[PDB]
């Protein structure tokens, strides 16, 4: 007799109360929406990282018959039950919005089971374990010491059913030992990518989205060092009662990589914080693309030909993953571009931010000369304009009198002294570029400029921001910052300021890139094989997908070349519209945001933990329903 | 030695062969610009505050004339981005001031710099 | 009695025979005025102070990033002046914010005065509804609030014309055109093409608010204006917006 009603909840990670890698900010995200329907019931299970924990938990005592309720006491017994063993433990508050229990188990004080476990491991499932992989041994104590206590866990509370979600192969390890030791808690296991995935598309030459049917996963994985690693994630994809993925395109690579068809979906979520009028989205847009203007003008200081009230930026951000994150497409379809608008007499122009970290040396002083050229000339002007007010307002407040005949001047002289047209002239100076210099693309000295993929690309196709080019290419070595001298802007505030987000992914099971932008109201060019792209095309017919400006380009069943083309479509679709057009195009976007909110993915979560225990214990949920309902999906379970 | 409280600021001003100002100095220049403008959005924000309390004594339980406790005027927004701004101006352990505001064709051999050197200021 | 923590000013723009703005409504805007320049000048000072201390931190034993006393900000010469301008806006005990902006000719006999003063809306302090009479025609040079008329309107959130005699009605037309709600009559010209324009009950979420001065005693007709007044008062600024 367990309660499939009234269950509890264990979400374990590497990446709690921890920032390591993507995972951490999905689960802290995520957190409201769970607290929310769990309370207490909830708990999540992480490592210890001692360097850190401090800043992020809220420390509780666990002792005092205060801290849980009567129905949640077999937990303090079963904490108790490890305090019983000498195993050091951190319990407390996540300092995050929704607040969160967390159980962090410090690692070193298991740290001489080692030998033993690893032993054990190697006769159970047959997980090799090198000494010098301080990861995969720390994802083994992690595994042990978590499964041992959902073994108490399972003794002790008798009421509820329990449910334990792991994300990640670093902390699936206790997965095959929960299922041979065949305690009573149904597990979850997501995956966010594969191993074998990330590896064979490193180089990047391997054809990885037509050959993955056909490799060897042991050959592949001895190959890259990573058997050891790849056992690991693929026990936790077998021995999980539910196994899952962040995406139909990363399903697909799990079934044939991990050797298990997932039963779903679990898309990540957004904490999508809202305005109070709909609107306010418009406004900020119009702000941040001041800012965004501001630098634009010191940047083509002496060589600025062109109408900003008339252009429109294009960016890509992310990791510096050339190949990867679709850099490459992205430069080649710019330069396609460029002849398309050139070719049309189009007098629109495209201003193209990369922002990608890479090895540099800082600013160019040029990049702060010219961001400095141009507030010398703003205070300037300012200056004179308060010397016209004067003259203005005398005119105004005499007339008619002294033989002022009109109400207002009418020569532009009676307003502008020659000093004050000296003092123009002087700034104006300034910002001339030397004789045949056109502006840069790139706003840094770089460590190896000679070797960088980006720069190299875009001095291949030549896009060197000459007048003619109607498409400028700016390359940005940094992540955006508010603290930045010459685009002072923080990254979320610079996409709201800019039009459109170019994501033309290979490799990304989720691409949180594009998703942010869609939640700030951002149109946004993804792949079919970007976990966000895949997602949005399922939900959404591929014509009306565009004017909710999601563009879904199509890197699975077409060649480089033919996928190119389209991406010049898209951009050359794009730059056709018109103000009110983009407007009301952002407007719809803005709309999609609710659809990525936790509110709403959160129901995938939901029908996961469902699915586990219909599978767990099918009789009891089969009567505690009306019928024994479809139980190879998520989908044909609700 | 003799204790005293007072600072010179020694400019020298004279053309010596060089490739501009250093990445150093103009940055510099921005992050002081960038506080500057960020205490302005602020004491705009004290300034709106100020007045609202100014307006409104003695009504609503306002028993002061002016606001007493900086709380009311500074809030937590604000202490954000002034922090960052300060952290901006902050400059690598044990880096000293220049005693050059530009490149210099060839520092090594400069005749002022090497006397600078030698007479370590 | 609902204990609505709203309110509601009223302002009511007819022309009226006047001899121009009262010495006090010239006042009260030249006093507010020169608070705020004074509110300027001690934000500059501070200014200055906060900006001194964030670049000299850590130095010279300044151990937090930003100032935490008030008083490092906040002289006392800018206490002085500050107070000076608090004095200034202050009123004679008991005497309450006016009920009109001019100088009425043959004040006791205006109608619009005279049932301000029959109803008792004062502008006590306890009164959640307040009433301003302006009784000459705006426009952008007026001294006291600088606002054409147009301008006002798209200020205001609630046009209310309970008119019994309207052929058209300009009023609430120019009103809905910049997207301001406004209450009408089902005998205004305006009114009644509405009405027969959509459906009666859904005319609301329009903001087309439409009284009953047909088919109904004039005592029903007020109550379902003041009906109308409540609900709009009830909304919050998302379903205002909206
Ligand atoms: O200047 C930047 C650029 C990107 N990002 C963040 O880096 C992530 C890039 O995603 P991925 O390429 O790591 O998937 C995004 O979540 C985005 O918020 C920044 O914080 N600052
Ligand atoms: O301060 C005002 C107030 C009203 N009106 C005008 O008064 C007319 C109202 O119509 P009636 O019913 O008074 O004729 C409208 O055309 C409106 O523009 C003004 O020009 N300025
Ligand atoms: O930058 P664009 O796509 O041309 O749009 C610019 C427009 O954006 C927002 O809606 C602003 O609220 C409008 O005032 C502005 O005109």
């Amino acid at each position: 007799s367990r309660d499939l009603q009234n269950h509890l909840l264990f979400e374990t990670a590497t990446e709690v109360a921890n920032r390591v890698g993507g995972i951490y900010s999905v689960l802290k995200s995520k957190a409201p929406i769970t607290v929310a329907q769990y309370k207490d019931h909830y708990h999540l299970i992480g490592p210890l990282n001692k360097a850190t924990y401090q800043n992020e938990v809220d420390i509780l005592d666990w002792k005092k018959p205060e801290a849980f309720s009567d129905e949640m006491r077999p937990v303090q017994h079963a904490l108790q039950t490890m305090e019983s063993r000498g195993v050091h433990f951190v319990y407390g508050r996540w300092l995050i919005e929704g607040a969160p229990k967390v159980i962090l188990f410090d690692l070193d004080s298991v740290r001489g089971y080692s030998n033993e476990w690893k032993g054990d491991l190697w006769s159970l499932v047959g997980i090799p374990s090198p000494e010098n992989d301080f990861e995969t041994n720390d994802a083994i104590l992690l595994g042990y010491t978590v499964a041992w206590f959902l073994g108490e866990v399972a003794h002790l509370d008798s009421q509820h059913a329990i449910v334990a979600h792991f994300h990640e192969w670093l902390a699936g390890v206790a997965l095959p030992l929960c299922r041979k030791r065949r305690i009573d808690v149904v597990t979850i296991f997501t995956t966010h990518a594969t191993l074998l995935g990330r590896y064979l598309c490193a180089s990047g030459s391997f054809d990885f989205y037509n050959c993955l049917e056909s490799v060897d996963v042991d050959h592949e994985a001895g190959r890259f060092g990573i058997y050891h690693r790849y056992c690991i994630e693929r026990a936790a994809a077998h021995s999980a009662d539910v196994f899952t993925t962040v995406s139909q395109i990363t399903a697909f690579e799990a079934e044939h990589l991990l050797k298990r068809k997932p039963d779903g979906i679990l898309p990540n979520g957004l904490n999508v914080i809202k305005f109070q009028a709909f609107h306010e989205f418009q406004n900020l847009h119009a702000l941040k693309k001041e800012k965004i203007n501001d630098f634009v003008r010191g940047h083509f200081h002496g060589c600025f030909d062109f109408d900003l009230d008339n252009t429109l930026y294009f960016f890509i951000a992310g990791r510096y993953e050339y190949k990867n994150k679709g850099a490459d497409m992205f430069i080649e379809a710019l330069a396609r571009l460029n002849y398309r608008l050139k070719v049309s007499g189009s007098k629109k122009t495209v201003v193209a931010f990369i922002v990608m970290p890479a090895k540099n040396n800082s600013f160019t002083v040029e990049a702060l000369k010219g961001q400095a050229e141009v507030r010398a000339l703003e205070n300037t002007v300012h200056e004179v304009t308060t010397s016209i007010g004067k003259r203005i307002f005398d005119h105004a407040i005499r007339y008619p009198h002294n033989g002022l005949t009109t109400e207002l001047p009418t020569d532009l002289g009676e307003l502008l002294k020659s000093s004050d047209k000296v003092m123009l002239k002087r700034r104006i100076l300034a910002l001339r570029r030397p004789e045949g210099q056109l502006p840069p693309i790139v706003t840094h000295n770089m460590v190896d400029d000679a070797n960088d993929l980006i720069l190299n690309k875009i001095r291949q196709v030549q896009l060197f921001n000459s007048p003619s080019d109607r498409v400028k290419m700016i390359f940005h070595p940094e992540f955006l910052n508010a603290n930045n001298p010459i685009l002072g802007l923080d990254y979320d505030e610079f996409v709201r300021g800019c039009h459109l987000g170019v994501f033309p992914s290979y490799y990304e099971p989720w691409g949180y890139t594009p998703a942010e932008c869609t939640v700030m109201g951002v149109p946004s060019i993804t792949t079919n094989v970007s976990g966000f792209g895949s997602y949005m095309e399922d939900l959404i017919e591929t014509n009306q997908a565009k004017d909710y400006g999601i563009y879904i380009v199509d890197r699975r069943f077409k060649a480089p070349d033919e996928s190119v083309e389209q991406l010049v479509d898209y951009m050359e679709e794009f730059v056709k519209k018109t103000r009110r057009q983009r407007i009301n195009q952002r407007n719809a976007t803005e709309a999609l945001s609710d659809l990525l909110d936790w509110k709403r993915m959160g129901l995938e979560y939901v029908k996961a933990r469902q699915l586990a225990l219909r599978r767990g214990y099918p009789d009891q949920f089969r009567e505690l329903v009306g019928e024994e309902l479809n139980d190879s999906n998520m989908d044909a379970l609700a």
